[PDB]
């Protein structure tokens, strides 16, 4: 069976985040592969199926639960379980068509959406943009009754959309960044609920760009150059690894050591 970390919207704290965020990286790798002081997640190539996922359970106030699997290769959401209901992005290629069928495989209803998982489509689905979406324990919360609620008819598209950016950024983001688990800790801290700042969205757009930069570095330093932004939106150049040390927690395999 595939791993499973559970997680509860109902009295979350700084320390239960913390406690969840650290279980998925180490779920997600062993840590054994490490380039330049920054963790790589599991190579594809060579990976067996009854390694490739994880399974993050979700529960609110409501005691509702959904169940998201995240791809170990790249810490993505894949997909999710609501009670006998199961439902998938649209796979980008045969191999992760394959590979998804492993997944919530005693479900009597499965379910593939035509469209993908990534921010571009489910922005256009939801009618928002991240920076107009809100994140903290309250979004989350509502996020999580309106995945349970889709296969009732209960959650229209555009809901189900907005849903699954409050979840990818909360939990994928997070694992990927300490930056951006941060980000998600003083919300919690603070009992705020708002909407990512530039910094946290150029961060998330700049994952894979990232990752090929360190794996590719001469002894750290950049073939070339990444721009990211502030929290203020103003834009910088990063040359060099060690100044994402702190920033970046997971990265995918790019090559070899
Ligand atoms: C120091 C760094 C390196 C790489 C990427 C980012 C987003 C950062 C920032 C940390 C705090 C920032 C601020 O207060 O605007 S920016
Ligand atoms: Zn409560
Ligand atoms: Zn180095």
């Amino acid at each position: 069976q595939y791993p499973i970390i559970n997680f509860t919207t109902a009295g979350a704290t700084v320390q239960s985040y913390t406690n969840f965020i650290r279980a998925v990286r180490g779920r997600l790798t062993t840590g054994a592969d490490v380039r330049h002081e920054i963790p790589v997640l599991p190579n594809r190539v060579g990976l067996p199926i009854n390694q490739r996922f994880i399974l993050v359970e979700l529960s609110n106030h409501a005691e509702l639960s959904v169940t998201l699997a995240l791809d170990v290769t790249n810490a993505y959401v894949v997909g999710y379980r609501a009670g006998n209901s199961a439902y998938f992005f649209h796979p980008d290629n045969q191999e992760d068509a394959e590979a998804i069928t492993h997944l919530f495989t005693d479900v009597q209803n499965r379910y593939t959406f035509a469209f993908g998982g990534n921010y571009d489509r489910l922005e256009q689905l939801a009618g928002n943009l991240r920076e107009n979406i809100e994140l903290g324990n309250g979004p989350l919360e509502e996020a999580i009754s309106a995945l349970y609620y889709y296969s009732t008819g209960g959650t229209q598209l555009p809901t189900l959309a907005r849903s699954f950016i409050i979840c990818i950024q909360m939990i994928s983001e997070a694992a990927r960044f300490q930056y951006i688990e941060g980000e998600m800790r003083t919300r919690i801290r603070y009992n705020r609920r708002s909407a990512p700042d530039p910094s946290v969205i150029t961060l998330e757009n700049s994952w894979g760009r990232l990752s090929t930069a360190i794996q590719e570095s001469n002894q750290g330093a950049f073939a070339s150059p990444i721009q990211l932004q502030r929290r203020n939106g103003s834009k910088f150049s990063v040359y060099d690894v060690s100044i994402l040390i702190p920033i970046i927690a997971l990265m995918v395999y790019r090559c070899a050591p």
